[PDB]
């Protein structure tokens, strides 16, 4: 192996605010990880079911910023075009703030 953490998750990360019910908490994310991923080693509990992008559980709204969710499946291109995030596959592509547990916005 190295003799260094991986320089993709020490280096060039964005901020990404999660506006949850309990207050906002703003996190480090890289630009490789899933926004879930990085919440949930951040300590955070945000909801989830699938983690395959097929589901509605991890929905957040973009507040601020862009996501690249690519591997996302469960949102129609309307719901996505309003801003809405599957948190368990959606990239940070900038700093970004991101309403959490907004499964129940969803029509
Ligand atoms: S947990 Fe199912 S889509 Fe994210
Ligand atoms: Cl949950
Ligand atoms: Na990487």
């Amino acid at each position: 192996s190295w003799s260094h953490p991986q320089f993709e998750k020490i280096e060039g990360r964005y901020k990404v605010t999660l506006k949850t019910p309990s207050g906002d908490k703003t996190i480090e994310c890289p630009a490789d990880t899933y926004i879930l991923d990085a919440a949930e080693e951040a300590g955070l509990d945000l909801p989830y079911s699938c983690r395959g992008g097929v589901c509605s559980s991890c929905a957040g709204k973009v507040a601020a910023g862009t996501v690249d969710q690519s591997d996302q499946s469960f949102l129609d291109d309307a719901q996505m075009g309003n801003g809405f995030v599957l948190t368990c596959v959606a990239y940070p592509t900038s700093d970004c703030t991101i309403q959490t547990h907004q499964e129940e916005a969803l029509y």
